[PDB]
């Protein structure tokens, strides 16, 4: 519903900006990149004994 | 002389005395409790 409202009330090239914002920015952030940074600190290993 | 035998031999026995009955046990754990803040084998 939110996508439909923005898409119709937009210009021609502004629809190219909309599709590059959704299938590229939102999609890869949600389905691909989010689990890449899952263990960023859990698998951060330091060669030390200092607590 | 007086210093040639009495003082020289006594100081020599003193140095041996310190080394065996006192000093040897002080160094017995030199590497066992050498502690390094590291994880590197």
């Amino acid at each position: 519903t939110i996508l439909g409202g923005v898409n119709k009330h937009s210009t021609s090239i502004g629809k190219i900006w909309l599709t590059v914002l959704f299938i590229f920015r939102i999609m890869i952030l949600v389905v691909a990149a989010k689990e890449v940074w899952g263990d960023e600190q859990a698998d951060f290993v330091c060669n030390t004994l200092q607590p």
